[PDB]
This record gives C-alpha cells, sequence and structure tokens, in this order.
C-alpha cells in the first residue's frame, strides 16, 4: 500500500468521453469529465485509507479498510456497493449497482499510478503522476 499514498494528478487520459456515456451519467458530468483534471489524494488518516477525488466542479471522498463494502453516491448520479482491495501491487475499486459493475485497476509503473477503468469491454487508461 505505501507506494500509493500521495497527491495524484491526471496527466494523460485514454478514453475520457465514451466511458462516461457507457456508465450512465447525467450530461453535465459528461461536459465536466472532458474539461476537468481530478486530483486523487490517497491518504491513510489515523488507521483507514481515505481517498479524496477533488476537481474544480466535482469533489468527493471515500473512507475504507481493505475489503470494506460501502454505498457511494458518485459524480455520475448513482449509489454503488463499492469493494476496494490490493490484488498484486494493484489497487482495485469494484463499484456494483443495478446488476452493472466497473473496476478501477490502479498500478504503480515507476512512481506513476496507471488507472485502468474497465466497464467490461469499455476500458479507459488514465495516467496519474505525484503532484
Amino acid at each position: 500500500v505505501e507506494a500509493f499514498c500521495a497527491t495524484w494528478k491526471l496527466t494523460n487520459s485514454q478514453n475520457f468521453d465514451e466511458y462516461m456515456k457507457a456508465l450512465g451519467v447525467g450530461f453535465a458530468t459528461r461536459q465536466v469529465g472532458n474539461v476537468t483534471k481530478p486530483t486523487v489524494i490517497i491518504s491513510q488518516e489515523g488507521d483507514k485509507v481515505v481517498i479524496r477525488t477533488l476537481s474544480t466542479f466535482k469533489n468527493t471522498e471515500i473512507s475504507f479498510q481493505l475489503g470494506e463494502e460501502f454505498d457511494e453516491t458518485t459524480a455520475d448520479d448513482r449509489n454503488c456497493k463499492s469493494v476496494v482491495s490490493l490484488d498484486g501491487d494493484k489497487l482495485v475499486h469494484i463499484q456494483k449497482w443495478d446488476g452493472k459493475e466497473t473496476n478501477f485497476v490502479r498500478e504503480i509503473k515507476d512512481g506513476k499510478m496507471v488507472m485502468t477503468l474497465t466497464f467490461g469491454d469499455v476500458v479507459a487508461v488514465r495516467h496519474y503522476e505525484k503532484a
């Protein structure tokens, strides 16, 4: 877990338009996700992992132990049953709602968190660097 504890700013976005349209967004979130950079501050605060996802329109946060299932009202407009865990040096956020699933595979490539967001076959590759 210690290589993920940082301020993470999005530097190169593969597919940040069709992933939002496939997931089921309100159209103002599709306008916001094309224009705005998210600052993802992954932080162990006391004991549990608090991720703060902060941009200049949408600002949301998630507090978890590894394995915690929690309902999460997202920037899409959906409450998802969310399970977060490390698989093999890769942080996987599994969001479950209405029969549908997406998982965000966060992996450290030489100091850089590569977030691979799979909605099945709709895959976005978002390249986060430290500040």
